[PDB]
């Protein structure tokens, strides 16, 4: 009768650390971002979720760290963010030529991370943290990547690639960061195309997954925005 704990996984240990150290690095090898002050950068990610409940975080409450990391990106060779993480596999050639989210700064600050707070105190919570499915789905991890995913989509132009999870339930997922936020942010002035890869989790050369309801629902969605659509199936 009284919550005891969150689901999933606390803050990742040595977080603050861990993103003042990457902020440093990134900033130090990319020639463009060399104005960044990594310690304005991590007491802007700090503040936006400390001393709140975590699912009461919201997309405005990064908007400081969104300032502080502005970075122009390679318009027409980006690859969305969605729930396809390690590279699909050892797409060799696809990585060398494609930009994704974790090629930024906010995205390299926070890739393979979790964290969150809690509403007492402004010490960051190492214990435990909403888990997507179990407690609450727009936490300070989901949350965050919604609102850099925002900017990255509003960014791109011309042929605008993502990898689905074939072996997913909703391969296309109105809940998921690239259903929710990254398709209706694609801008019909810039983007020439949407294509899908669909990535197959086995049994051979199974059914063709560009069939799938869900992958009709986000054609339906991409056609509305006057953007056209390439779905092929990667095996
Ligand atoms: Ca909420
Ligand atoms: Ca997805
Ligand atoms: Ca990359």
């Amino acid at each position: 009768f009284w919550r005891q704990t969150w689901s999933g996984p606390g803050t990742t240990k040595r977080f603050p650390e861990t993103v003042l150290a990457r902020c440093v690095k990134y900033t130090e090898i990319h020639p463009e971002m060399r104005h960044v002050d990594c310690q304005s950068v991590w007491d802007a990610f700090k503040g936006a979720f400390i001393s709140k409940h975590p699912c009461d975080i919201t997309e405005e409450d990064y908007q400081p760290l969104m300032k502080l990391g502005t970075q122009t990106v390679p318009c027409n060779k980006i690859l969305l963010w969605s729930r396809i993480k390690d590279l699909a596999h050892q797409f060799t050639q696809v990585q060398r030529d494609m930009f994704t989210l974790e090629d930024t700064l906010l995205g390299y600050l926070a890739d393979d991370l979790t964290w969150c707070g809690e509403f007492d105190t402004s010490k960051i919570n190492y214990q435990s943290c909403p888990d997507w499915r179990k407690d609450c789905s727009n936490n300070p991890v989901s949350v965050f990547w919604k609102t850099v995913s925002r900017r990255f989509a509003e960014a791109a132009c011309d042929v605008v690639h993502v990898m689905l999870d074939g072996s997913r339930s909703k391969i296309f997922d109105k809940d998921s960061t690239f259903g929710s936020v990254e398709v209706h942010n694609l801008q019909p002035e810039k983007v020439q195309t949407l294509e899908a890869w669909v990535i197959h989790g086995g049994r051979e050369d199974s059914r063709d997954l560009c069939q799938d309801p869900t992958i009709k629902e986000l054609e339906s969605i991409i056609s509305k925005r006057n953007i056209q659509f390439s779905c092929k199936n990667i095996y």
